[PDB]
């Protein structure tokens, strides 16, 4: 099934029916980072498997749902349950959901992503606010929007100059500060790696010449993906680990450890995006 | 449809019933820079989907014709609307109209593109003679030679050394030259990015650590089918923009400014290019 | 045909029914390395058309052969013909044979690879052992664990900060001081070039700026398989020559060079391998 005009439609009119909500901003939050969405109020929740032409889940498993209501008395649509490209997924499954939420009316997208350090003031814990990208499947020809344009949503050559807003990064920053988090706070490039090993020792020694900040699987293919069809963006990284210092120690990083770091951080990164949600301008 | 001896036979043997033009010249054109093509005395035109085993091209749309006919006394070939792997075709189609062309007895093959500068030195309206490419798509597993070997064309692992002729680069100098217009004129190394996003800020930076002149989305693949068939190449790219100056000012790039610097180098292209078919040795 | 564990077993027990072999020692060896599949005592061959559920591999063609038997009073199961990704196979095609290895109880794998040396240090018919990799099909969303995960080989996101064993490196080094042809071993990390070109003079020398030792088209696939089951790697690479020397005096590699080396090497090699699968703890 192609992301186009016509089964972006079919998707978002049984949504319509079935909601009455017409959001203006969506959210896809990080694995292990979806508490907020449990807060929805006068909430809908729409398994993706009941809505026409939402990609296939099955396979993959787990929770996948489409959460319409309120937050800040903001009208919000919220992916639970994100789909990864090292799943197996195709351009188009991944494009699709952006699609629609466009179709809906969404004009701001937040995102949330766990990832791992490579400037060596990043420590365990720390937030980072993205400010640009290095995407090597792109480079390598496996860019998201291979394929025919879909010329009702965006351009054949979009430019990524300004994917990443700069009033939203500073609006983010402000509240760290009213609440004296901001020693947390950075910003920097985040590195696109397919996955779904994690970056080798060498890999991440590589990165660090490269100039990027932070590694991760996933979040710059819907960024492209909104920022082709006009969507706005802000985008924070939740560090877990630093592997160039895990790499001059010989230390392993794996999956436990990054849920860890990412329960010890889930009530703070709830309080920050309630109110980025309701002060968003 | 592979992109086999057998198959590109058959569209050759269409070809010669149709033109009785037996070109040893190949050239493919940039985009708003197919002037030269409607200069083609004695000529014939094709349409891509009347040749057998053509790859189909609706999808994508616009213009896409085999034209065959004379200039400056040479017999020449050129394809009207080339084919970008960023539109989703295979290796199989990219290929087979260069291998077409093999056939019919091309042994020199002429290429422009539009593409961003990275050097500093480079400015918009300046010509990169490429010498040499960084292919990230072939370091990355969409080389376009994956799949079985055509050993009829060529072996199975080809050497790229000299894929970029050095005389002919030699005679287009000479050429810029002897008009003065050789300050326009450049050497440098060609990065292959997949597309369609135009490169990004941090990208473009990343490019400058690496030792890469120039980036754009198209060419390399052409080079190479055409080297494994042991066919000579001279590729030249036009500068739209220095993709480090705009990321240091937060400038924008768009096709809309790309297509303005082709019209404002179009006709001394043109120009350029008839001398060195009449000049080849 | 997935990389089951269903799909895996049905070959297994085919292998087991034919062989009486229970082998805890797996090889793959490099082209022209081959001769030690030779030397094994009471061995079985079998070729892989005859294996249920193992890739077809009539299209590249050449030989394709599963053989076990003894060496040094060890039991050992090795790949005569190795499936290479430059070829068009699949994820599921490359890792089947190494998920079958496992469960025929393999928990050491040898490997034996042809590279180009990017290393000053670095001279033709040198060996290196691989201590780490840069996996640039991986880093561009074409890693071969790219699918779902077949949870019962291994986790979703696996590590792979020790998948080139510390002891077995030095073990190897060990044997080269007994026999005194130590001076021609190194350690290096590989760079995976997904081919099936040669490396360019100009990704040569961005693979020197970004600490990459040697670069090949072959065994990480392998690797990251047989780390996500829990296998231990040795591997080894043979020089064929210096891409940044042969870059800087404008000289061609080709692969009639690759085997002469190769031949040069072969017995010395052979020897050497013999004795590791003996001195296996
Ligand atoms: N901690 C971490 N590291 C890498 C990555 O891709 C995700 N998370
Ligand atoms: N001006 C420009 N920049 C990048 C590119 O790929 C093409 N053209
Ligand atoms: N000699 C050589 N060079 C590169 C390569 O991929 C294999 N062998």
């Amino acid at each position: 099934v192609v992301a186009n005009y016509e089964n972006a439609s079919m998707a978002a009119d049984y949504i319509k029916r079935v909601s009455n909500v017409l959001p203006d901003i969506g959210i896809i939050c990080g694995s292990g980072l979806g508490k907020l969405i449990e807060e929805i109020e006068e909430r809908k929740v729409i398994p993706y498997i009941n809505i026409p032409n939402f990609p296939k889940t099955t396979v993959a498993g787990h929770v996948g749902n489409l959460v319409l209501g309120s937050v800040g008395g903001r009208k919000i649509v919220a992916m639970q349950g994100r789909l990864h490209m090292y799943e197996g997924y195709s351009n188009q499954e991944i494009a699709l959901p952006i699609r629609v939420m466009k179709l809906l009316g969404v004009r701001v997208l937040l995102i949330t992503n766990l990832a791992g350090g490579i400037n060596r003031k990043l420590k365990s814990g720390d937030f980072v606010l993205i400010k640009g990208h290095i995407n090597f499947p792109g480079l390598g020809l496996n860019n998201v929007l291979v394929g025919p344009n879909q010329d009702e949503f965006g351009p054949r050559f979009p430019d990524l100059s300004n994917a990443y807003d700069r009033l939203l990064q500073q609006l983010a920053l402000k509240i760290a500060q009213e609440n004296d988090f901001q020693d947390l706070v950075h910003e920097g490039v985040y590195a696109f790696n397919g996955g779904p090993t994690y970056e080798s020792p060498d890999e991440s020694n590589m990165l660090l010449k490269l100039g990027c900040d932070v590694v991760g699987m996933s979040t710059v293919p819907e960024v492209i993906i909104a920022c082709h069809c006009g969507i706005k963006v802000l985008a924070v990284s939740l560090i877990a680990n630093n592997s160039i210092l895990d790499a001059e120690n010989d230390v392993s990083i794996n999956h436990e450890k990054v849920l860890a770091v990412a329960e010890k951080r889930a009530d703070l990164l709830q309080m920050w995006f309630k109110e980025i949600i309701t002060r968003l301008p």
